[PDB]
């Protein structure tokens, strides 16, 4: 099976989930039932908070989804305690289930608009770096898509994606990553553009875009950083 999924836990309770509490909860489920083939996230506002669990390989999906669904009605600690009102695979902006072939549905496009919805950063030389450079963003996505999906990019396609892609526009700011030392991450919107993309290259660019919703971008996606999605260019 080539499924990947992002399930959203709709939460009732005071506050928002905390990165380490969320990951600890997830690892608690993991240690029991089962490159990280997952990512975690959270968002919303006081009184309408949610968490999300991305599962990037079928086996993990098969094992964890039923266990996540059984959380409905139950109290869980994600830092603060919350009651899980619903577990959603659809009907929430950050919920979805798809397949790896569908990541390649296209249409191909030379442009990729990404929204970075939680602080996004990269490890370089033992320091964290918060600038969403094409080579960093796209290598992060490609590495994980190649780890967990059925297909690797031809080397020339990789070279085009990482070396030739430019930035058409950027708008955003960096915010502190409070679980980390001396680390900020970018939040905002960047439009990437690959000049003279072949059809194959433009398709791969679009696929990295679609995969981002599930994988997130950059470092510490297990802590909710790097939550991202593709938008209309």
């Amino acid at each position: 099976s080539m499924v990947l999924a992002a399930l959203v836990l709709v939460l009732e309770g005071e506050g928002l989930p905390e990165p380490l509490g969320l990951r600890g909860f997830f690892y608690g489920l993991l240690r029991e039932v089962a490159e990280n083939p997952f990512a975690l996230g959270f968002g919303g506002r006081e009184g309408a908070a949610w968490a999300r669990v991305s599962l990037l390989v079928e086996g993990l999906y098969a094992r964890l989804a039923p266990r996540l669904y059984a959380l409905e009605g139950e109290e869980v600690r994600l830092g603060p305690p919350f009651r899980v009102r619903a577990v959603l695979q659809e009907g929430h902006p950050w919920a979805g289930v798809s397949t790896y072939p569908r990541l390649f549905q296209g249409p191909p496009s030379r442009d990729l608009a990404l929204r970075f919805a939680s602080p996004t950063f990269f490890r370089r030389k033992g320091v964290h770096y918060p600038v969403p450079e094409p080579r960093l963003v796209l290598e992060s996505l490609l590495r994980r898509l190649e780890a967990f999906g059925p297909l690797k990019a031809p080397e020339g396609v990789r070279e085009a994606l990482l070396e030739r892609t430019t930035v058409r526009s950027l708008e955003g700011r960096t915010l502190p990553a409070r679980t980390e030392v001396d680390t900020a991450g970018f939040v905002g919107r960047v439009v990437y553009h690959l000049p003279r993309a072949t059809e194959e290259e433009a398709l791969w660019l679009s696929a990295l875009g679609r995969f981002a919703f599930y994988s997130g971008v950059g470092a510490k996606t297990s802590l909710g950083y790097g939550r991202a999605r593709a938008e209309s260019a």
